[PDB]
């Protein structure tokens, strides 16, 4: 009956706050076809194919643009500097809200009431509609679980409506990418979402509404995973895709605050999610042995192939490079709990993978540097490996998560760099990729590297600078390779990375240029790359 508030009808079984034993029964229910079908792993987890989508679709992501979000959104038409912020007519929300309310109605629908955010005072109480157990399984595992008092009086303050099944057959009449659509509302606080069965659209169109509301409140809202050492340290972790927050941050020495999205407050860092969303290519358990034993009944696999005895091939990229798994954060057995949260960071680390090979793996960065890397998010990936040979393509995507930014880049730098400087906290650049042998830096040698900058190893060492970028990086550090320190080391001669060192720099300095129509970025173009 309540359902009939939002436009849904004719519900004659609702799913209320599934439990994980009731999902594992839907999930593996020999009556599923299609994608709704998952398989039992010799793990004991659950897997399941998403589908022709096996990532986010930033094409298809859309805000309606009327007075709530007019004047303070970044628009994609609008500022300068790219960005998937694409405005949407209050017209067309409404069509593709009866498209997806349409498909919803007379089905039986599953309905996850959750948290985004840890703390009582800036959470949004989320409630999440779909008619696949497995999505339901997904939004379980990664938002925050309310308790059974939390739930008795839980009053949504943002509609999710999955309608994966439906399509858009109006789309080219409308002026959209595809039959697809991704699209929020702010005036209803509701996020529809349509065609694509990939999960993440939940969690990053939650993570987009939070880079909304939260900077505005003077609460940084962050890209990073983040932990805490035995003796109350935090450092938090950014990075693009693929960089190793998750992989870096879960570290049995350390307590895990959280993987992928946090805010900082007065009080200090807390984690927005209730799980974990790891990659799983090429996995492997002595590399990564806490994320592997996550792994097991409650956990969702996703994409991955399993043979028919039930093992899985975890090397095999055929579907997507990009399969993963999620898990309650307390699959991890060193957390913080009840509570993921913190108090106030002093270490904050830029993970990027470099594919040109030119970054070092650890620099510390001065205060304008922090500033300058930070708005300009710079990471790169080889491309064409597929095609044979490959040459690196360049990202950069402001404050390591433009595709997640709601408001402008400048506002994230400057509540950052408030809570970094009230906190004394110092950042360093960590390029997780490439050097010169053309293959990433060892899982082993960048976890040294970590543990040199959170026991001060880093702070305390010789360094020198590095020419172009203007770096500060160390001779010698207790546990690494030295060799791998100099970039310039991994080539022939220095005059191999001096090539590329130069291709990169101009691309650094053609990135930051839109930065400079302030009198504050104009002043941190000193701090950047230099010919
Ligand atoms: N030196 C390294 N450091 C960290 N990760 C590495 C390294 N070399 C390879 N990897 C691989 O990079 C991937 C990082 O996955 P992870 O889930 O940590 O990414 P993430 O930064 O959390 O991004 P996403 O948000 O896409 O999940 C893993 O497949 C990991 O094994
Ligand atoms: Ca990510
Ligand atoms: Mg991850």
């Amino acid at each position: 009956e309540e359902l009939e508030a939002y436009g849904i009808s004719d519900v004659h079984d609702i799913v209320y706050n599934p439990s994980y034993d009731l999902l594992y029964q839907e999930e593996l229910d020999p009556s599923l076809t299609g994608y709704e079908r998952g398989v039992l792993t010799n793990l004991g987890a659950v897997a399941v194919d998403t589908g022709i989508f096996t990532g986010r679709s930033p094409k298809d992501k859309y805000i309606v643009r009327d007075d709530t979000t007019r004047d303070t959104f970044w628009w994609a038409d609008k500022g300068k500097g790219k960005n998937d912020n694409k405005p949407l007519s209050p017209e067309t929300w409404q069509h593709l809200k009866g498209l997806v309310t349409r498909q919803l109605s007379g089905k039986r629908l599953f309905v996850v009431d959750a948290f985004c955010g840890a703390n009582p005072d800036t959470r949004l109480s989320v409630r999440f509609i779909t008619e696949v157990a497995w999505q339901a399984h997904f939004v379980k595992n990664m938002f925050i679980r309310p308790s059974d008092e939390e739930l008795a009086g839980f009053k949504p303050d943002f509609i999710v409506m999955n309608g994966a099944k439906c399509t858009n057959p109006q789309w080219k009449e409308q002026g959209l990418n595809s039959e697809n659509f991704v699209a929020f509302n702010l005036t209803e606080r509701m996020q529809l979402i349509g065609g694509t069965w990939y999960g993440g659209e939940m969690k990053k169109g939650m993570f987009s509404m939070m880079n909304y509301l939260l900077p505005l409140k003077g609460i940084a809202s962050m890209h990073c995973s983040a932990n805490v050492g035995e003796k109350g340290d935090v450092a938090v972790f950014f990075g693009l895709s693929g960089t190793g927050k998750t992989t870096l941050s879960t570290d049995p020495k350390r307590r895990l605050i959280g993987d992928n999205e946090h805010g900082w407050d007065d009080d200090g860092v807390f984690n927005f999610e209730g799980g974990c969303y790891a990659k799983t290519i090429k996995l492997s358990k002595e590399a990564e042995p806490e994320i592997y034993n996550a792994i097991r009944r409650d956990a969702l696999l996703e994409n991955v192939t399993k043979r028919e005895d039930g093992t899985i091939d975890f090397d095999d990229g055929s579907k997507t490079e990009n399969t993963r798994v999620s898990y309650p954060i307390y699959h991890i057995d060193n957390i913080v709990k009840p509570v993921s949260k913190a108090g106030h960071a002093t270490k904050v680390i830029f993970l990027t993978a470099d594919a040109f090979g030119v970054l070092p793996p650890v620099s510390r960065l001065t205060a304008d540097q922090t500033q300058y890397h930070f708005l300009s998010g710079f990471t790169a990936k080889l491309a064409g490996t597929e095609r044979g040979i490959t040459e690196p393509t360049p990202t950069f995507s402001a404050c390591f998560g433009a595709a997640f930014l709601s408001l402008h880049p400048t506002q994230y730098a400057e509540v950052l760099v408030k809570r970094m400087q009230a906190a004394g906290a110092q950042a360093y650049l960590v390029n997780t990729g490439w050097n010169g042998t053309g293959k990433r830096i060892s899982i082993k040698d960048t976890r040294a590297i970590i543990d040199a900058i959170l026991n001060g190893s880093l702070d305390n060492a010789e360094t020198f600078t590095l020419p172009m970028f203007n770096l500060a990086i160390p001779t010698e550090l207790p546990g690494v390779d030295t060799k791998i320190l100099d970039p310039r080391n991994t080539y022939a001669s220095p005059e191999q990375w001096q090539e590329k060192a130069e291709t990169l720099a101009k691309l650094f300095i053609d990135n930051f240029d839109k930065y400079t129509d302030t009198p504050a970025g104009a002043a941190l173009v000193a701090a950047g790359p230099k010919l």
